[PDB]
Parts: C-alpha cells; structure tokens; sequence
C-alpha cells in the first residue's frame, strides 16, 4: 500500500525539498522526498 517514483521531469540533485514535492503534487503523489544518493526527487502515494 506504498508506491515510491522519481519526478519524471527529475534528473538533476534536489536542493530542497519544496521543488520535489512541487513535482510530486502535479504528477499525483502524496508527497515527494529528496534521495540521499543522486538526491533525486522520490515521490511517494497511496496504492
């Protein structure tokens, strides 16, 4: 019941969290976090 995609429109490092989450918002998603690796933009929703 958790399902995690990265920004589509994301391939750069996530300086904060505001721009992911901007991302995940228009893409239908819960709410998006910053990875500590390439630091791409995770968005997580309800599934």
């Amino acid at each position: 019941a958790t399902c995690k995609a990265e920004c589509p429109t994301w391939d750069s490092v996530c300086i904060n969290k505001k721009p992911c989450v901007a991302c995940c918002k228009k893409a239908k998603f819960s709410d998006g976090h910053c990875s500590k690796i390439l630091r791409r933009c995770l968005c997580t929703k309800e599934c």
